[PDB]
């Protein structure tokens, strides 16, 4: 079921957005359901994988930050427009549920990833829940995660790991364990390190990682499908992966 990660599949490319699935489908809602940010203030929903035409259109109180969004058991969690605020907006109901500022978080540029863009704060979905990925003056610039109520944005645990993140080109989680892949010159680039919340121990890796462009794309794990959900600012692609 879960493990440390030792492969890394090739991307597969799958309207022309950033496309959302929910890992813990929420009735109304199913495995079915798609959510599409504009590339981003609206976000299009598809009840069907078929008119994957929108069943329904959502208006954000706010506009996003970037597109370093998540669905999670029914609500979009994202990161409010020049702001530290990640917001929780209950998709059935229109509701916003939750606001929490994100303790010291860098934003709008302070603690990007090696390739730039508003990209200081991320969220994520892994097998244990929320997640957020940031840093601190504090923590000098190095990865903070955080896990979050899904219920009311509280950080339930927070982990300083030992890597810089503008050293990294990006992060994800997969089964309580942060990834970082490489900023190298070149696209064969490398997951490069892992940070064990559970143990609290961190190594450094040297598993490929094929990257198409020196871009801070969004990379959003799906433990639902046991896939890794990519953004490059042009197709959604998968890679598939192996745990040991």
């Amino acid at each position: 079921g879960c493990g440390e990660l030792v492969w890394v599949g090739e991307p597969l490319t799958l309207k022309y957005g950033v496309w959302m699935r929910d890992p813990k489908p929420t009735y109304p809602y199913t495995q079915e359901t798609t959510w599409r940010i504009d590339t981003v203030r609206q976000v299009f929903e598809y009840d069907l994988i078929s008119q994957f035409y929108p069943s329904k259109v959502h208006i954000l109180p706010r506009p996003l930050e970037s597109t370093g969004a998540v669905v999670y058991s029914g609500s979009l969690y994202f990161q409010g427009a020049e702001s530290r605020t990640v917001i929780r907006y209950e998709l059935n109901t229109e509701t916003v549920k939750a606001e929490k500022e994100i303790p010291g978080a860098g934003y709008h540029g302070q603690f990007p990833y090696s390739w730039g863009g508003y990209t200081d704060i991320a969220l994520a979905v892994d097998e244990a829940g929320l997640w957020v990925i940031y840093s601190t003056d504090e923590a000098k610039g190095a990865i903070v995660l955080s896990k979050l109520n899904p219920e009311n944005l509280e950080l339930e645990q927070t982990w300083e790991t030992n890597i810089r993140k503008q050293s990294v080109a990006n992060a994800f989680i997969i089964c309580g364990t942060l990834y970082t892949v490489s900023s190298y010159t070149s696209a064969d680039a490398t997951v490069n390190f892992a940070y064990d919340t559970g143990t609290g121990i961190s190594k450094t890796l040297t598993i490929p990682f094929k990257n198409r462009y020196k871009y801070s794309s969004m990379i959003s794990y799906n433990p639902l499908e046991k896939k890794l959900f990519a953004w490059d600012n042009l197709n959604m692609v998968t890679y598939d992966i192996k745990l040991s």
